[PDB]
């Protein structure tokens, strides 16, 4: 697993990639990796903005099945021709599969205009699989064709340029301190996991636990943010802007509709709160709590180019697809989906950036009653 650590780069904002070689001969691309969907998905096409693209003509493995894929998002889409062929990964196992993949051929707000990846590798679930779940994922490819075990796990730091680590097949124990600990896989499509409480700084939200998985309480390293729900969000918030009101800021910067700044060498941390976010353990009636910083919930906006400021984004903001642990969360901890357990594990991460005073921390048992009410339906 040295071999795998530190196989993942990235720009703020613009997502994680990992190297694949698709084809043969290889034709190498960096692809995104993405826990929130379930298609493995690479330009096909110059699109300009794409530094590479697979060029089947080229590949003596490639197999037309003879069928495409529509995939709508708000308002970006992607579109396909379903194929496969021969899939690696140069810093991942030594392994070379047989997987599907959708060659984009047409896409709208899709690809990243400056990014370096040009495909996407959707590690959840063949249940969101498009177009539906006969189309087996590529992480079902790699096991079930392979002895590579049945987990990955993901370090996604930050520091302008991002790195992490995504160890295929493995848990690196370098990569965290302290001990793992496991929320259960609700249902096997996306990553869904249930929160059970959630505290702001200590004070809980009294919050029906119900509204925090509303619809969905997901794991999704393809999403920047944490987003809340409707109501939990505006709860939060209130309680985010009250222990916060050492300072006062507008209403905009709050829903992400500004930017808020201060000079270099001058941001309070302390002017704000911890955010934690108890979910669902292992044992009846046994809970855990992730407890995040604002450098994890503030992140600078890297280039803003009419100002030479620190300015930074608040990275939480509101959902109706659910809540979703994106790379605020994920940045704080070593993340180990363990896919033959059913179980996301959870332990602080050895390269998240904590200052003197404060720490993101992974600590149980905790006892909370009724876990299950928590899950919709
Ligand atoms: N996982 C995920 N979450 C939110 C929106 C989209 C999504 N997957 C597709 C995707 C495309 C491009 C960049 C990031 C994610």
């Amino acid at each position: 697993f040295v071999e795998m650590v530190d196989n993942l780069r990235g720009k703020s904002g613009q997502g994680y990639y990992v190297e694949m070689t698709v084809g043969s001969p290889p034709q190498t691309l960096n692809i995104l990796v993405d826990t929130g969907s379930s298609n493995f998905a690479v330009g096909a096409a110059p699109h300009p903005f794409l530094h590479r693209y697979y060029q089947r003509q080229l590949s003596s493995t490639y197999r037309d099945l003879r069928k495409g894929v529509y995939v709508p998002y708000t308002q970006g889409k992607w579109e396909g021709e379903l194929g496969t062929d021969l899939v690696s990964i140069p810093h991942g196992p030594n392994v070379t599969v047989r997987a599907n993949i959708a060659a984009i051929t047409e896409s709208d707000k899709f690809f990243i205009n400056g990014s370096n990846w040009e495909g996407i590798l959707g590690l959840a679930y063949a249940e969101i699989a498009r177009p539906d779940d006969s189309l087996e994922p590529f992480f079902d490819s790699l096991v079930k064709q392979t002895h590579v075990p049945n987990l990955f796990s993901l370090q996604l730091c930050g520091a302008a340029s991002v790195g992490g680590s995504m160890i295929i097949g493995g848990i690196d124990h370098s990569l965290y301190t302290g001990s793992l600990w496991y929320t259960p896989i609700r249902r096997e499509w996306y990553y869904e996991v249930i929160i059970v409480r959630v505290e702001i700084n200590g004070q809980d939200l009294k919050m029906d636990c119900k509204e925090y998985n509303y619809d969905k309480s997901i794991v999704d390293s393809g999403t920047t943010n944490l987003r809340l729900p409707k109501k939990v969000f505006e709860a939060a918030v209130k309680s985010i802007k009250a222990a916060s009101s050492t300072e006062k800021f507008p209403d905009g910067f709050w829903l992400g509709e500004q930017l808020v700044c201060w000079q270099a060498g001058t941001t309070p941390w302390n002017i704000f709160p911890v955010i934690s976010l108890y979910l669902m353990g292992e044992v009846t009636n046994q809970s855990f709590r992730i407890t995040i910083l604002p450098q994890q919930y503030l992140r600078p906006v890297e280039d803003v180019a009419t100002s030479q400021d620190d300015c930074y984004k608040f990275a939480i903001s509101q959902s109706s697809t659910g809540t979703v642990m994106g790379a605020v969360i994920m940045e704080g901890f070593y993340v180990v989906f363990d896919r033959a357990r059913k179980r996301i594990g959870f332990a602080v991460s050895a390269c998240h950036v904590h200052d003197e005073f404060r720490t993101a921390a992974v600590e149980g048992p905790f006892v909370t009653l009724d876990m299950e009410d928590c899950g919709y339906n």
